[PDB]
């Protein structure tokens, strides 16, 4: 999530 | 990014 591919 | 939550 946010955008990020850690937290999706 | 784009106001949505996912994309950040």
């Amino acid at each position: 999530i946010l955008g990020s591919i850690i937290l999706g």
